[PDB]
Parts: C-alpha cells; structure tokens; sequence
C-alpha cells in the first residue's frame, strides 16, 4: 500500500453522459485499457497512470488542471483547458486558441507543461472532473512505459520525440511531441454530491466560470487544493528543495532577530507577546523584556479574527507592551504589532496558485495562506529597511568599497566612518533583507517606531 492498485474499483457516474452504456463495475485496469494503454504487465516503477490523495498530495508542485469540453468525439472538435489558463482547439480533419490537429496541439502541450513544470516538478500530475472526453483525449497526447531518463540528464523523462525516438526531461523537451508517463487523479472519485462549479463556489469567490475549459481546469485544481492543504493539513509530509528555500528561511531568521532587537532596544517596551506558531523560540534571547507566547496554527482557510484570538477573556493586556504576529496572518493587526505576513501575490516557483485569492507556499513544508489583505495593515506602516549593530567594530578572518550608508546603525557610522567587518555585515544583512521581500514576505510596525532611536544606544 504506497502505490494505487489498478484492481481498485472507478466510479463510472460521471463518465456516463459523455460515455452512455459504461458499466458500473469498473477497475482503473479496465479503465487505463479502454483509454487505448496497454500496461503490459510492467514492474518498472510505473504501475499506474492513476495515483492515491496521498501521492497526489507529495507531488502537488506538479498539478496541471485538464478539463475537454465537445466544441460541437473523433466526429467533432475538443476544447483542451489546462490550469495555465490556456485552452487549445483540437480537430480530427483566459487564453483561447483556433481549431488545428493533433499532430501540432501535441507539440503545444509539450511546451506549455515544460515551462510551467521544468522548475516545480519531475513529473506532472493532471487533476480531473472526469466525464469522458478528457481520459479518452489523452491517447491523442500521451504515451506510456517503462520509467526513463532525459537523453541530456539525470532528470526522469517527461517528454518523447517520434520525430528522434528519444526522452526528455522538461528542461530539454524543446521540439518533443508526446507526454510521457503522466499521472493523473479523478476528484469526482472522492465524494462529492453535485457539479464542480456548486463545490468549487462553496470555497472559492476568485475563479468564476465563463462555460469554457480552462476555468473548469482551474476550479478543478483550486477544489483539489481546497480539500487537501485548506480543510485537510498534513504539516509532517517534506517537500523537494527546487530553489532558494535554504537562503530565504536563513534571511527570515536573521530579519526577525534584527527587527524585533531593535524594537526592543528603540522604545523598551516591558513585554512581548509573541503570537503565532506554537513551537517558536524567542527570536532575541538576550532582550530584556517579559516574553509571553500564544500558540495558534498557520491558517489555512480564512485569516484570523484579532477578535478571537485576543478577547473572550495572558497578560490579557495586549495592549501592554508589543504583539510579534511572525507568519500569523489575522485579519486587522493592533496598533502596537510587528508583522511578518506574506504576500499571497508574489510570483516564485514556491508559490503556487490557492484557494478564493490565497496562495500554496511550499518551502519543505505545503502552507496554503489566506489572501494578502492590504486593509490588515491600516493601523501600522511599512517597515523601513536598516541594519543596527552593537557588535565590536572588529576585521578577523572579504573585499572592499567604503561604505556610505544613512541606514548603517553603527558605533563606527556615528563616528562618520563605517569600519570594514559592519560594512560586510551591513551588506550581507541587506542581501538577506532583499532575498526575503522578493521571496514575498512583508514587514509593517507601530507608527511610532523610528530608527533615530537607535543611536543613543551607543554613548
Ligand atoms: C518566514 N520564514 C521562512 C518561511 O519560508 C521563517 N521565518 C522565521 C523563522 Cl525564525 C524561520 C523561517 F523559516
Ligand atoms: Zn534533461
Ligand atoms: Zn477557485
Ligand atoms: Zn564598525
């Protein structure tokens, strides 16, 4: 039980309409049959097309919605949708395409799941409302066998040339014409009660429908991601590193400190209450103030209410001292806040489309994240950048350029001239600083806060 057995029985309800006669009693074995594959009774790491919740789940980064919708079935033109927005017009003879062959829509598709995956993903993953046209489509695209490797790189094969009768990756798939050895996952087969649209709106206000194929494939991925990191959250499955996930926690780990130091250091507040992920450490051990901490989870669904996280009766008084919402995403921030929030918005490769408007970072961890809300933030301001240093003005052990910088908050840069181990500092600090905003992570803080207030700290 790690792989989905083809001997496992397929819900057939839904196919019934594109495909009338089907009978109730159906495995995925005499499925992936009637789709035009032959297996071959194969024990080379491919034993099914079709995958469980839980693969799906550990392999979400390479989810493609596909939907096909009968234009007007070998007699008449298909509407290809994928979750990239793009619909393709197939023939037998947003983004919406003319009717044109098979032996071009192919060439297409091979492009279109390149880019999008050769970043995110080793594989794709195509996520379906299954009726009929899309699994008996995929022969037109589609080719299966025995796993592979690129015939450029180590990477698993995705793609094949008949034009070469070779393999690719999707770094090294330019020109190839076929899909190879996909995976896929009908949602109907979880079990649900009425039409996707009815369903997908229960969750999601963002995607509406336009009748076409691609906000069907769209809707599809968002309900699948709905229903497994929104409702469901599996915080123990790890996730592949695919980019600068080790920079960008480092950076955010570094930014905390510094931030929250200074604010401390700056107006002295007597107590911290520290609100968000329950198993935090304090950020700034050596500060002097009463660090009081509050468990609450990374909401998935809809952005905490300060309302319910605060009243119904702590130090109680919030409103002492400062709040720290690091990653705690509520819906209106007090006034006397340090926030970390992400911004559901950025594009990255760890960043993938959500659920009503929010965002599925994965970064070894799959955190689904409620809409950025510019409206959470009215009671602070944008935090300024700046590095502060109390360390000793001290080379050891790193190339130089004199640094001038306002926002150098040195014993050495009130003297008037930065020494050379706070201006590797300063400009380390100010790559992390960067990395971390572009990767989409936003800072604000109480108005009143001002880095004048730093200074005095050396005397
Ligand atoms: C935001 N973030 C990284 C999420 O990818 C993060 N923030 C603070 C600490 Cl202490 C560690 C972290 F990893
Ligand atoms: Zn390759
Ligand atoms: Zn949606
Ligand atoms: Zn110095």
């Amino acid at each position: 039980p790690t792989h989905l057995s083809v001997d496992t029985k397929f819900k057939t309800e839904g196919l019934c309409v594109d495909i009338p006669g089907i009978p109730k009693d159906m495995t995925y074995r005499r499925l992936i049959s009637m789709m035009g594959f032959k297996m071959n009774y194969q024990v080379n790491g491919y034993p099914n097309m079709f995958i469980t919740r839980e693969e799906a789940i550990r392999h979400v980064r390479a989810w493609i919605g596909f939907d096909v919708e009968g234009c007007h079935g070998t007699n008449l033109p298909l509407q290809l949708g994928f979750s990239t927005g793009v619909n393709l017009v197939a023939v037998p003879t947003p983004l919406m395409y003319k009717g044109l062959p098979w032996n071009v829509v192919r060439i297409k598709i091979v492009q279109m799941l390149s880019d999008t995956l050769k970043n995110l993903s080793d594989r794709v993953v195509f996520v379906l409302w299954a009726h009929g046209f899309e699994l008996t489509s995929m022969k037109y695209f589609v080719k299966i066998g025995p796993e592979r490797t690129c015939c450029l790189c180590d990477r698993r094969a995705t793609c094949f040339s008949t034009a070469s009768d070779t393999y690719a990756c999707w770094h090294h798939s330019i020109g190839f014409d076929y899909v190879y050895n996909p995976f896929m996952i009908d949602v109907q087969q979880w079990g649900f009660t009425g039409n996707l649209q009815s369903n997908h709106d229960l969750y999601c206000q963002v995607h509406g429908n336009a009748h076409v194929a691609s906000c069907d494939a769209i809707m599809t991925r968002c309900l699948a991601v709905h229903e497994c990191f929104v409702k469901r959250v599996d915080w123990t499955i790890e996730y592949p590193i695919i980019g600068d996930e080790l920079k960008i926690n480092a950076a955010c780990r570094k930014v905390q400190h510094m931030v929250v130091k200074a604010a401390l250091l700056a107006d002295k507040f007597p107590v911290l209450h520290d609100i968000g992920n329950p198993k935090a450490i304090k950020c700034v051990p050596q500060a002097d103030v009463e660090w009081k901490f509050y468990d609450a989870q990374p909401c998935s669904d809809k952005a905490y209410k300060i309302e319910e996280l605060f009243y119904s009766y702590h130090s109680d008084k919030f409103t002492d001292g400062v709040c720290l919402f690091w990653n705690c995403n509520v819906d209106r921030y007090p006034a006397n806040s340090i926030v970390c929030r992400f911004d559901t918005r950025v594009l990255s490769n760890l960043n993938l489309p959500g659920c009503d408007g929010g965002s599925l970072y994965v970064n070894k961890h799959a955190f689904h994240t409620p809409a950025f809300d510019k409206s959470a933030f009215v009671n602070l301001k944008q935090l300024p950048f700046f590095y502060y240093s109390d360390s000793p003005c001290e080379s050891h052990g790193i190339d130089y350029v004199p640094l001038k910088s306002a926002t150098c908050i040195t014993r050495c840069n009130l003297g008037g001239a930065v020494c050379r181990h706070h201006a590797n500092e300063y400009r380390l600090y100010l790559d992390a600083y960067n990395m971390m905003i572009s990767a989409g992570f936003s800072l604000w803080v109480y108005k009143q806060f001002d880095t004048y207030n730093l200074w005095n700290t050396f005397t």
